[PDB]
RNA sequence: GCGCCCUUAGCUCAGUUGGAUAGAGCAACGACCUUCUAAGUCGUGGGCCGCAGGUUCGAAUCCUGCAGGGCGCGCCA
């Protein structure tokens, strides 16, 4: 019990875009970001008014994962957002995320907001009282050792819970900035006190805490224990000003939000815990720390660009920093990566390891990459032909519900309304290619898994062994395997996945 | 995130915060001692400068820049 990895069959639950929190689905004369690439929007311009494009989300109902298991699905994209663990594909939908990770050691920081940590620091110390006129080429040195010799700005690490303390400013900042004057109780139990991670990760013990808040002076090479969220409070006198909301992994540190109060903003805590979390890395045996959800069609990020962070790839589970591809992910353009084996006609082949998928792969920095997924899922790109085929071997191969649409059937139609269009679109790059799904037959690895998994349905509540695999209705088959397509191969072997029919 | 502030001894301060770093308390020596030159009072002597450049016989000193020293509060899923 609370240690199995948790995961529901995705459905994709459709809202119209006046819904969206970001995108609002206007964009002005810019309907190329709207849709995929160019390619399609110079024919899917006069389409476009004859097909709706809604807000598509890929995700699904979980229960509890174990933290070493997620930290592939925060790495794959699958990033935690209450618990409706979702994601965007980076084909369709108009409002695409993916994590991103930023490394302290080495971050191309630009000159701009080298000014500003110049000024956090003249007003914390205590005039004339100065820790030696030395260098300080490294940054680490002036702040770690100058919070405990005096009393103006001190923190304090706490879990994620809930303290009726920060409801004073947490209702009051919301009605200041975010105009946000109907807050209901349950705007903060639901936020940040109901969490994926197994709530035995999240208290562990007190030691790793113990630990964390001396991470001022604990020597390099302690081993660390601390896995789940994490909250910074920001003490002053006697009041707090600041609130840090973030999650470490056993492998890196994400983080979330943040909290002002609305007048009590003197000190510039905006700046702070980004500022005095990421050198958390250094003083400690960390190594990553994940700024959270990146959001290229939502143009208020842009101050994540100075933080170093890393646009992931969710089809190939390769790495690349944000810097370089800076221009390249503008526009909410597709990036998938290929190689040197590049074609224009074959689909990609995938590959399904402990450390190959998700868990790094080896990267260069001084590399010139290009773009190949214009020539893959669009009107350029000949690999739809090939897919469209490849759907027609599926239904007579096995017998599994996958029937192919036609070619003016990618987006549901506006005559669709009236009748809500379940169900898991084919040309999905986040999603696998059939082309590997076909291939896992032909090995015969599927038939390890299969007689091993045992089936569930929520609305049934009965155990029975799997003996022949077509014996099982072929309806529930449809959705056992999309998970397969969705969320890591092998994966699934450690896991037990449940299902949604119509919710 | 943008603003005006000051970048001189181990310290507080001068040079309208541009033309020698000087007095004073400290630690040093000493004609200064009833064994108060290791708790009097007088000569004072080592304690000299920050990272870069910038436009001028000139730079502790109009500071664009950087690391570190001052002040409203921000386009912070
Ligand atoms: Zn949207």
């Amino acid at each position: 019990m609370s240690d199995r990895f948790v995961i529901w069959a995705p459905s994709m639950h459709n809202e119209p875009a006046a819904k969206c929190g970001y995108c609002h689905g206007n964009k002005g004369g810019n309907m190329d970001q709207l849709f995929a690439l160019d390619s399609w929007a110079h024919r899917y311009m006069n389409k476009m008014d004859v097909v709706k494009i809604e807000n598509c989300t890929i995700g699904s109902f979980v229960e509890h994962m174990d933290v070493a298991t997620y930290d592939r699905m925060c790495n794959m994209g699958f990033r935690r957002s209450g618990k409706f663990l979702y994601k965007v594909d980076p084909l369709r939908n108009c409002c695409r995320l993916y994590t991103i990770r930023t490394a302290p050691q080495e971050l191309n920081m630009t000159k701009e907001l080298k000014k500003c940590i110049s000024r956090f620091a003249t007003r914390i110390t205590s005039e004339d009282y100065c820790p030696a006129a030395v260098a300080s080429s490294d940054f680490v040195g002036k702040i770690v050792n100058a919070e405990m010799n005096s009393k103006t700005f001190y923190t304090r690490f706490e879990p994620a819970l809930y303290s009726e303390e920060k409801y004073h400013l947490f209702v009051k900042y919301q009605e200041k900035v975010h105009q946000d004057y109907n807050n209901s109780p349950k705007s903060f139990k639901r936020f940040l006190c109901d969490t994926p991670f197994g709530p035995e990760a999240v208290l562990g013990t007190q030691e790793s805490w113990e630990q964390l808040n001396n991470w001022q002076r604990m020597k390099p090479g302690e081993k660390l224990k601390h896995m789940g969220p994490v909250h910074e409070c920001y003490y002053y006198e006697g009041k707090l000003i600041a609130i840090t909301v973030s999650d470490i992994l056993p492998s890196g540190i994400s983080s979330v939000y943040f909290i002002w109060d609305p007048d009590y903003s003197k000190w510039s805590l905006g700046k702070l815990s980004a500022l005095r979390d990421l050198a958390i890395i250094q003083r400690t045996n960390l190594q990553y720390y994940y700024l959270g959800y990146y959001i290229e069609d939502c143009p208020k990020m842009n101050y994540k660009a100075n933080y170093g962070a890393e646009v992931l790839d969710v089809c190939h589970s390769k790495y690349i920093p944000l810097k370089p591809i800076q221009d390249m992910i503008s526009r909410g353009k597709l990036f998938v990566i290929g190689e040197e084996e590049t074609k224009v006609t074959k689909e990609l082949y995938l590959v399904d390891s402990e450390t190959g998928r998700g868990e790094g792969f080896p990267t260069d920095n001084v590399v010139k990459y290009k773009n190949i997924a214009e020539e893959i899922y669009g009107v350029g790109g000949c690999a739809f032909k090939s897919a469209n085929e490849s759907a027609l071997e599926l239904k007579e191969l096995y017998g599994i519900p996958y029937e192919e649409e036609d070619l003016d059937t990618i987006y549901h139609l506006k005559e669709h309304n009236g009748h809500a269009p379940n169900g898991i679109p084919n040309v999905v790059p986040g999603l696998l290619p059939l082309w590997e799904l076909l291939d896992i037959m032909q090995s015969g690895k599927i038939t390890d898994l299969e007689g091993r998994l045992f089936l569930f349905e929520i609305e049934t509540e009965g155990i029975r062994p799997l003996i022949n695999f077509y014996s099982e209705p072929p309806n529930v088959k449809k959705r056992i395997c999309d998970v397969i397509r969705l969320f890591g191969f092998e994966t699934c072997m450690k896991a037990v996945i449940l299902y949604s029919e119509q919710m």
